[PDB]
């Protein structure tokens, strides 16, 4: 299919803008990464950072995942990061979502060698 990396990657990076400037930011770029195919994805981050700085997280402050795992690490300086939301009226395959824009600190999870991103966790 796709590597995790490269998924993580198609789900998550979107270095080419600093920040979402219009609302409709979400939607267009939910459906340019195919996160809208056989649903709605409810909620999905993009990082817009480069791929090596995000890359960078795994080495950076070790936390708990969600799920309880303990391969998670939390950016030791904020990022400039886009929320999408799924908003309470979209209804598949009329997916429409709410764009927050923000500078947050970002959670991933890591896996392999090289250790990498595979799991967007939360941003803080
Ligand atoms: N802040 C968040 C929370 C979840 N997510 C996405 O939602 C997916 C599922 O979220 P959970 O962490 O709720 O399992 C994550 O794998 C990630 O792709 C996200 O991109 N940003």
């Amino acid at each position: 299919k796709e590597t995790a990396a490269a998924k993580f990657e198609r789900q998550h990076m979107d270095s080419s803008t600093s920040a979402a400037s219009s609302s409709n930011y979400c939607n267009q770029m939910m459906k340019s990464r195919n996160l809208t195919k056989d649903r709605c994805k409810p909620v999905n981050t993009f990082v817009h950072e480069s791929l090596a700085d995000v890359q960078a997280v795994c080495s950076q402050k070790n936390v708990a995942c969600k799920n309880g795992q303990t391969n998670c690490y939390q950016s030791y300086s904020t990022m400039s990061i886009t929320d999408c939301r799924e908003t309470g009226s979209s209804k598949y395959p009329n997916c429409a979502y709410k764009t927050t824009q923000a500078n947050k600190h970002i959670i991933v999870a890591c896996e392999g060698n090289p250790y990498v991103p595979v799991h967007f966790d939360a941003s803080v």
